[PDB]
Parts: C-alpha cells; structure tokens; sequence
C-alpha cells in the first residue's frame, strides 16, 4: 500500500463529471473541476485541464495523469508550506501518507487550520491527536473515510485500508 492506492481507495474512479460531497463538479480520482454551478463552467475548467474538446468524459489514462498531477501539488503544498512541513518532516512514512491524504481532500488551507492536532501530531501523541482531529466538520461530513485516515494516524499502520 502507498498514497497512490489509498487515494484511489477514498476517492474512487469516475470518468464522468460528478458532484463531490459537498456538491462541487469533481471527475477522476478526486480532481475538482470548480465551486461553481455552472456544469458549463465545469466542462470549460475540465477542457482547459485536459487539452481537449472532452465534452464531460474524460479517458481513464487521461484521470490517471490528473491524479499524478494532484497527488503531487499536495506533496510540494505541505513543503511550501511553513506550519506544515516541520510537522510532515517529524514523521514517518505511513502517518506522512495519512496527512498527504488530508491536503489532498481538503487543500492546503483547511489543513493547516488543525494547529492543534499538528501540535500533538508533532509531539507524537497519537491518541490525543486521533481525539481532536474527530472534533471537526470533516469528520461529521465523511466520516467512514475520515476514520481511516485518523486511524492511519493514529497507528502508523495501513491497517484500516486492508
Ligand atoms: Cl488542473
Ligand atoms: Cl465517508
């Protein structure tokens, strides 16, 4: 098991635009198209990704190359980024994978906003960080999946994917 399989474990494999969970425009494996209503506006944000006149449906090699791409961008995000990378650079590499799988659902942004459970992630507090890392609207939206990930956390193993 790596990033790449548990990713595509969450997030699924779809070839045709779809709404995510929060009802945004999404295709692939997780890539979000827009914020926006407009299915129009989604289409035009999904020909500008891919090169191409997709009409809304896309190839499977075609989501794989999104998906490298965004797995990426999440990866070089945290790097970037001065609260987290001190926190991924404490860790080892299943729980680095648990956080790679956080920025990659919920940005950059909402990630770095669990000051807190980075803390005592940072400490190495792994049953008190699984605690308040469940005290959140993502764990109440999705929580199957967000139980995987804190377990995966919480346990440095990949058991919850197996
Ligand atoms: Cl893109
Ligand atoms: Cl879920």
């Amino acid at each position: 098991m790596n990033i790449f399989e548990m990713l595509r474990i969450d997030e699924g494999l779809r070839l045709k635009i779809y709404k995510d969970t929060e009802g945004y425009y999404t295709i692939g494996i997780g890539h979000l198209l827009t914020k926006s209503p407009s299915l129009n506006a989604a289409k035009s944000e999904l020909d500008k990704a891919i090169g191409r006149n997709t009409n809304g449906v896309i190839t499977k090699d075609e989501a794989e190359k999104l998906f490298n791409q965004d797995v990426d961008a999440a990866v070089r995000g945290i790097l970037r980024n001065a609260k987290m990378k001190p926190v991924y650079d404490s860790m080892d590499a299943v729980r680095r994978a648990a956080m790679i799988n956080m920025v990659f659902q919920m940005g950059e942004t909402g990630v770095a906003g669990f000051t807190n459970s980075m803390r005592m992630m940072q400490q190495k507090r792994w049953d008190e960080a699984a605690v308040n890392l469940a005290k959140s609207r993502w764990y109440n939206q999705t929580p199957n999946r967000a139980k995987r990930v804190i377990t995966t956390m919480r346990t440095g193993t990949w058991d919850a994917y197996k």
